[PDB]
């Protein structure tokens, strides 16, 4: 499922997201924009590290999920990767929170820190009513 923008902020409040260990709606809209552009299948397979990023957020198998192809790998969400890539989010928001519970929080993700950390990212949630 590729969300719309409102759709997405709305579904991701109606989640506990907004305010998430200080994380504004906006970072979250920003963060999925950048990752896959809203689209919850997307995929990207690192041959670096053999890992693979997935759905809307792009978590990583290394860590987060289990693939059971990954060298070596975590699966801190405790999730079959395959519930990162439902059209329904809220295993993949559940997902993204146990990420910001750790160190990091947010910047967890460089792409966060890439193209939203100290950017104006008023404009993903303006006009959606949240």
């Amino acid at each position: 499922k590729v969300f719309e923008r409102c759709e997405l902020a709305r579904t991701l409040k109606r989640l506990g997201m907004d305010g998430y260990r200080g994380i504004s709606l906006a970072n979250w809209m920003c963060l999925a924009k950048w990752e896959s552009g809203y689209n919850t299948r997307a995929t990207n397979y690192n041959a670096g590290d053999r890992s693979t990023d997935y759905g809307i957020f792009q978590i990583n198998s290394r860590y987060w999920c289990n693939d059971g192809k990954t060298p070596g790998a975590d699966n801190a969400c405790h999730l079959s990767c395959s519930a990162l890539l439902q059209d329904n989010i809220a295993d993949a928001v559940a997902c993204a929170k146990r990420v910001v519970r750790d160190p990091q929080g947010i910047r967890a993700w460089v792409a966060w820190r890439n193209r939203c950390q100290n950017r104006d990212v008023r404009q993903y949630v303006q006009g959606c009513g949240v």
